[PDB]
């Protein structure tokens, strides 16, 4: 099956999914002088304050934390969103080494790291028939770049040694996701992909352009990570980014002048 390796990375990844070559695909390079400025996108609404987190998984990827999407707890709405979006799950992707890890880029600028909240649209009941629809998922991506500590990351480092391997799990109530937002809102979105396999032409992307600062010891803990089950041989789990995909017919607006 498909990874990030040499054998099975994002260049063999058309062979089973050929849209990987399609018209929408994430992630893609934000050219900040190119993009414009949007007067018709209202005010983002990040509303979390009832987020109620439930477990964390290494899936052979990346690790998930999983959310209680049975209801309106946790939503994003607004900016270029019609409706309701709730959050399902939230994950990164990050580098061997500081200088790369991030999927999208700005100016061609790689970040250590890149954490994707991922949100469905209420209006086609659950994620499996959201992804059936172009405008089925909004993903609010937030850059990772590394220097001061981020508090509100400590708690998912810390869990991080009990889901080394692919296919385990930990309990991971009461987390509070608001502790890894920056302190604006300012953001850049375009219509875009899943960024790894299926990679389906389903998100409106949020990108937002102010990065959160982490510590080196906190990335350092991802990198100890591993993408092979327990009693296989140990591939640490790192550069598990797809790069910037061809823009196409799109363009990226502005939330900001
Ligand atoms: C838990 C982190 C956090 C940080 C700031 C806020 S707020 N927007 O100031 O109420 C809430 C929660
Ligand atoms: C279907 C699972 C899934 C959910 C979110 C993503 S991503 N990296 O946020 O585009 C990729 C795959
Ligand atoms: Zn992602």
């Amino acid at each position: 099956h498909w990874g990030y390796g040499k054998h099975n990375g994002p260049e063999h990844w058309h062979k089973d999914f050929p849209i990987a070559k399609g018209e929408r695909q994430s992630p893609v390079d934000i050219d900040t002088h190119t993009a414009k400025y949007d007067p018709s996108l209202k005010p983002l609404s990040v509303s979390y304050d009832q987020a109620t987190s439930l477990r964390i998984l290494n899936n052979g990827h990346a690790f998930n934390v999983e959310f209680d999407d049975s209801q309106d707890k946790a939503v994003l709405k607004g900016g270029p969103l019609d409706g309701t979006y709730r959050l399902i799950q939230f994950h990164f992707h990050w580098g061997s080494l500081d200088g790369q890890g991030s999927e999208h880029t700005v100016d061609k600028k790689k970040y250590a790291a890149e954490l994707h909240l991922v949100h469905w649209n209420t209006k086609y009941g659950d994620f499996g028939k959201a992804v059936q629809q172009p405008d089925g998922l909004a993903v609010l991506g937030i850059f990772l770049k590394v220097g001061s500590a981020k508090p509100g990351l400590q708690k998912v480092v810390d869990v991080l040694d009990s889901i080394k391997t692919k296919g385990k799990s930990a309990d991971f109530t009461n987390f509070d996701p608001r502790g890894l937002l920056p302190e604006s809102l300012d953001y850049w979105t375009y219509p875009g992909s899943l960024t790894t396999p299926p990679l389906l032409e389903c998100v409106t992307w949020i990108v937002l352009k102010e990065p959160i600062s982490v510590s080196s010891e906190q990335v350092l803990k991802f990198r100890k990570l591993n993408f092979n089950g327990e009693g296989e041989p140990e591939e640490l789990m790192v550069d598990n980014w797809r790069p910037a995909q061809p823009l196409k017919n799109r363009q990226i607006k502005a939330s900001f002048k």
